[PDB]
């Protein structure tokens, strides 16, 4: 139970060659931190990547609980810092060394690690007025062998798209290494995670289409806009997990897209007068899209989690999207005007190809 987690790394934290283990060391570190802040307690967190090889987390929460646990006998931190529910114990665990800070009364309580073992019991080191968790770990070279170093770029993407994902929460990712500094504050949400996709593109219409609902014990949150280019690019994510191959999600999401643009177009009357029929490959064309769903007990493909499974997220996307998508037209005849006369060009030129190849 303990000692599985050293045994097989990779099953409980992900690849420990490629440097995704690793990564993932500090955002479960990190997902903790803003776990606390969707608790709202934690307005800040500040990632730090040290000289020496570790990665440290500094938030302004409550504190993890020092208050003793009587079945165990150690303190309730020591608890979570251990035992298995992924869980920070998996991060402790497979550390060579991990220093936990906690500032929770007036009482900077402190403990060490090594390999997942406390080298003393936490104890009050000092005073403080501030509150807060901090977790530092230097990650076992005997787990992660060829990827040892952190890396800036992959921190700052996820912390990045932590951001947005948790509507207004502060991060600060740290370079103690090089003096590389960054500070992802958007508000905006996914709102403005299009926003930031969309900042090099060319919007071709001013209103994000958003919407936020929860409908049968599923959440879904979506934000997406058009561009004047051709790329679809459809960021997908479930518990503010990526999904890379897509999933249910993606299709319900791609359902209702169709389905919604072609009951516009048919009723106002554009596919009437282009002589044209539209798919979803004309409507995918210059898309941004981000659809964060939230699902209790998810299913994925893999552990990987880059194909979201659960049938029911499919229906509970789609029939959302459907109501607040053909609200949005409605409500923004502009922006619907702009984005159908793309669609019904994309429609054009695709027929048109297909009768150039069929016609000699
Ligand atoms: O309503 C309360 O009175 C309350 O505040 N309860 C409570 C219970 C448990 C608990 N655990 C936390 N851990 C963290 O925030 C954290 C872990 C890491 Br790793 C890092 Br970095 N930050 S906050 C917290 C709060």
């Amino acid at each position: 139970g303990l000692d599985a987690v050293r045994k097989r790394p990779g099953m409980y934290i992900g690849d420990t060659d490629d440097g995704t283990g690793l990564h993932h060391m500090v955002f479960e570190v990190v997902d903790n931190a803003i776990d606390e802040a969707l608790a709202g307690h934690c307005k800040e967190i500040i990632v730090t990547i040290h000289a020496d090889n570790s990665v440290s987390v500094q938030d302004d929460g409550r504190g993890i609980p020092t208050g003793i646990h009587p079945e165990e006998g150690v303190s309730a931190a020591e608890v979570i810092m251990t035992v298995l529910h992924v869980g920070v114990s998996v991060v402790n665990a497979l550390s060579q060394k991990l220093e936990l800070v906690i500032q929770r009364e007036g009482k900077i309580h402190r403990q060490i690690y090594e390999h997942g073992v406390p080298q003393a019991p936490l104890a009050v080191t000092g005073e403080t007025e501030k509150t807060g968790t901090m977790v530092r770990f230097w990650p076992s070279l005997e787990t992660f062998t060829n990827v040892t170093e952190f890396e800036y770029e992959i921190l700052a993407k996820r912390l990045r798209e932590l951001s947005f994902l948790n509507s207004g929460v502060s991060i600060r990712l740290r370079d103690k290494r090089d003096g590389k500094e960054d500070h992802f504050h958007y508000e905006g949400g996914i709102k403005a995670f299009v926003e930031y996709l969309n900042k090099n593109k060319t919007p071709i219409h001013p209103n994000i289409f958003y919407f936020s609902t929860e409908k049968d014990g599923i959440g879904v949150e979506v934000a997406l806009q058009w561009n004047d280019g051709f790329q679809e690019n459809i960021y997908c994510f479930t518990n503010n997990i990526p999904q890379r191959d897509g999933g249910t999600h993606l299709a319900g999401f791609r359902a209702a897209m169709t389905r919604t643009l072609n009951a516009y177009m048919d009723k106002e009357g554009y596919s009437k007068k282009a002589k044209v029929s539209a798919t979803g490959d004309d409507a995918r064309e210059g898309l941004i899209a981000v659809v964060s769903v939230k699902v209790p007990d998810p299913k994925f493909s893999s552990q990987t989690k880059d194909k979201l499974v659960s049938s029911e997220v499919k229906s509970a996307v789609e029939q959302q999207m459907n109501e607040l998508l053909a609200e949005y037209l409605l409500e923004n005849p502009t922006d619907a005007k702009i984005v159908v006369g793309k669609i019904i060009d994309a429609a054009r030129a695709r027929e048109a190809a297909r009768r150039a190849r069929e016609m000699t």
